[PDB]
């Protein structure tokens, strides 16, 4: 089989230090656990997505109850037939990216200090009128799913080589220069369905979050309320104000980090500059398996 040719063509345990119940990492009970939810979604009829690291993130999801975590799965995998997600990355085709780009910009570009494709997201600059003019929040859904099959097909694996263990995760940047509570009750819609998406469809892939440039209001509770966060999630999550260039690099090498958030990293303006740019591990030869390059969101 070909899912076998995949998954031996990069690293598949986390290195040692990595939270417990990931791929290598796994005590007695989880163990038994894992093969045992195996056991009933393969009795269920299951046959794709079977694999340890996969059915570790829904277990993880759900404190390792067994039960729950079937839910969970089945639940994706009837989304994933009635949205068509095992086909979008052919079917769907984003041709009007380059104008909306600077509307509300979203890129990957490299990775983080652990090997994590970075995601940068320029929510505060959100303009969704012009938006609206081009495209619909139904098309930024389908291109939302369309990257995040990109990044489980073709990004992780990549970043897992380039890494030499197990990447599972991304590194989340959301810049929140220019957010308003008008252009904030306006991309609530889409948020909330993003989150949806993000958790139910696709858990425990939120690796690192950080929030930069957050206005005074939102970045004071989030400092007052974290000694009440379960200690896993403050270790993911970060709200930062307009002094967060230090904390990136703790995260992000200076090389990787885009100029414009503190780093050194650059992109030609020639290839439509960084809100059109997808670079990375997954875009270098060495560190391509049988999967094949992945493909680039529009034609030009
Ligand atoms: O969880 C993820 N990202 C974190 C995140 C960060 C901001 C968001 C959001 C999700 O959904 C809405 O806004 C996430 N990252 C990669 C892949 Br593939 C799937 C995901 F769900």
């Amino acid at each position: 089989q070909q899912e076998k040719e995949f998954l031996e063509s990069y690293p598949q345990n986390c290195p040692p230090d990595a939270l417990p119940g990931t791929p290598g990492n796994l005590d007695s009970a989880q163990e038994k656990a894992l093969a045992e939810l195996r056991k009933l979604l393969e009795d269920a009829g299951f046959i794709e997505r079977l694999d340890d690291s996969t059915l570790l993130r829904f277990l993880r999801a759900r404190k390792f109850d067994v039960q729950l975590a079937k839910e969970m799965f089945e639940n994706c995998e009837k989304w994933r037939k009635d949205y068509g997600t095992d086909t979008i990355l052919q079917d769907f085709h984003y041709d009007e990216k380059p104008l909306i780009a600077k509307f509300y910009p979203q890129y990957y570009h490299k990775t983080d200090k652990d090997g994590r494709p970075v995601y940068f997201e320029e929510l505060g600059a959100v303009n969704l009128h012009e938006m609206n003019k081009v495209t619909s929040e139904e098309r930024m859904l389908k291109n939302l799913v369309w990257e995040y099959e990109s990044v489980v097909q073709y990004r992780l694996p990549a970043c897992s080589r380039a890494a030499g263990h197990l990447v599972e995760t991304s590194c989340t940047i959301m810049d929140l220069k220019g957010i308003s509570i008008s252009s904030a009750y306006s991309v609530m819609s889409y948020v909330r369905e993003a989150s949806y998406i993000s958790q139910n469809y696709y858990p425990e892939r939120m690796g690192k979050f950080y929030i930069i440039n957050a206005p005074f209001g939102f970045s004071t509770a989030f400092r007052l309320f974290k000694p009440f966060l379960d200690p896993v999630t403050v270790s993911k999550i970060f709200i930062l104000g307009s002094s967060y260039q230090k904390e990136l690099l703790k995260q992000i090498p200076a090389e990787n980090l885009p100029v414009k958030f503190g780093g050194k990293s650059e992109v030609d303006e020639s290839k439509g500059g960084l809100y059109l740019s997808d670079i990375g591990p997954w875009r270098d030869p060495k560190y391509i398996g049988p999967e094949g390059e992945a493909p680039e969101a529009f034609s030009m």
